[PDB]
């Protein structure tokens, strides 16, 4: 009744009036390729290292299964299919988004959306969350709250669902396609701070080709920062 | 992403862009109450015993899980409800559809949709068949053409699981409900004939309060029909 077009994600569709949490329920589930995974709301919505995620109703909560058939050097890209869906349909509701490394998407320095990869094996969960109509925490912004009204959130889905259709498809056939487009909206160019085993701060001037973010420190010395127990903060 | 409001039906829809038959895969897997199968286009489509039920795009087709645990007695109305509430949400958009015995409903005597049961262990599948913007057999007809404009899907889509989550909620207090909503939506006071070894015909008066169709033959017998492999034909 959906009536979507797309080859592979969004084949099929679970909606849930409300659910634990996305991610949980297709990393847990035996569920096919392209199969998302959507909810009204998340009573237990997860971030990065153990973090929560605030899903209340208005939100665009969804989790996708995918089983690449690429190699296992490229699955840290997956994160960037994500962001780089999300900003693709932000630009189509005229929303400036821009990724903040790893995984993140802001609005004028405001997160407006998480993505985040789960799992291995022949089965990868791409989890996003986009506020829409939905209040956010301090700090943080939607859609609505970008443009001064609500907005039709089947829309925004329809939306997400084709780009992040069509990213997929080509990650499959060229999976170093996608950090063009990372690079191109990305933050850049401003100084940034590294919170991992001690942590250390310089300039993130653009991701390698493995999609690892360079830092050069004030030292002149330059440092490659690799997604994982690792935090990013502006300064 | 949905935002449904139903207490029971539609807490979850698992959404195909195409599928077997809704039905088939409900009976299947393992789902609970007030999950609905749809999608936009069935390959085998399903009717009563053999008969094949078009599905092409543009149609609703969708199947219901429920384990009403009401009396045996009242389990076979639950067609009706299905017909019911197709005739609720037709009238909400202007259509006028009238129940056939015992699993249709007509406009101006054209088949609009069809409502289909089974009962696969204490489990029980309704399954719904609407034309609405699809092409449909020759004789039959859809929203669409009744209206002379296309539909928006989604919105029927809306509209009949509303319905059906407030028929059947009362259903499981009322059981006795339904068959009065029936006899105000259905076709009878004229000549049918049933069909099968021992086919007769006779005016459909009443239907029982079994669901049974009440036909009074020439003679004055009257016999009470159930749906079985019976086929209902006007003339
Ligand atoms: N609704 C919201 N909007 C903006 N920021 C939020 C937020 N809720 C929480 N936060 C903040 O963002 C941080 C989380 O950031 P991270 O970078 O680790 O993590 C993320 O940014 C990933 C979020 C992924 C959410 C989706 S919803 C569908 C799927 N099902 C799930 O259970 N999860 C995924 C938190 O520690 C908060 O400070
Ligand atoms: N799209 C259509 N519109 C009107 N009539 C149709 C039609 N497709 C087929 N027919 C005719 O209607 C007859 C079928 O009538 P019956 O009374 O037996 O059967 C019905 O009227 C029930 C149809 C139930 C369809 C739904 S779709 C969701 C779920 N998944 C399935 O696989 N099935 C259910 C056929 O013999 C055809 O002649
Ligand atoms: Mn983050
Ligand atoms: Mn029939």
């Amino acid at each position: 009744m959906l009536g979507l077009k797309t080859s592979i994600i969004g084949r099929r569709v679970i909606y849930f009036q409300e659910i634990t949490s996305t991610n949980e329920f297709a990393k847990t589930s035996y569920l096919e390729e392209g199969t998302v995974i959507v909810a009204d709301k998340q009573t237990m919505g997860h971030g990065r290292l153990n973090r929560k995620w605030e899903s209340p109703e208005g939100g665009l909560w969804l989790s996708i299964v995918l089983s690449p058939k690429v190699p296992q050097k490229d699955l840290p890209k997956i994160v960037f299919l994500g962001a780089v869906g999300v900003v693709e349909t932000l630009k189509e509701f005229s929303i400036d988004g821009r990724i903040k490394w790893p995984n993140d998407v802001l609005v004028n320095y405001k997160k407006i959306a998480g993505v985040l990869v789960e799992g291995k094996g022949d089965k990868i969960v791409l989890g996003i969350g986009l506020n829409v109509n939905n209040k956010v925490p301090n700090g943080a912004t939607s859609m609505k709250l970008e443009l001064g009204s609500e907005v039709p959130l089947l829309s925004v889905f329809r939306s997400l669902i084709t780009n992040l259709d069509r990213l997929y498809l080509n990650f499959l056939k060229n999976p170093m396609d996608i950090l063009n487009l990372v690079r191109d909206n990305m933050i850049l160019g401003v100084r940034v701070k590294i919170l991992g085993d001690g942590s250390f701060e310089g300039i993130a001037e653009d991701i390698d080709d493995f999609g690892r973010l360079i830092i050069r420190l004030d030292s002149g010395e330059v440092k490659k920062v690799i997604y994982g127990d690792v935090s990013l903060r502006f300064l």
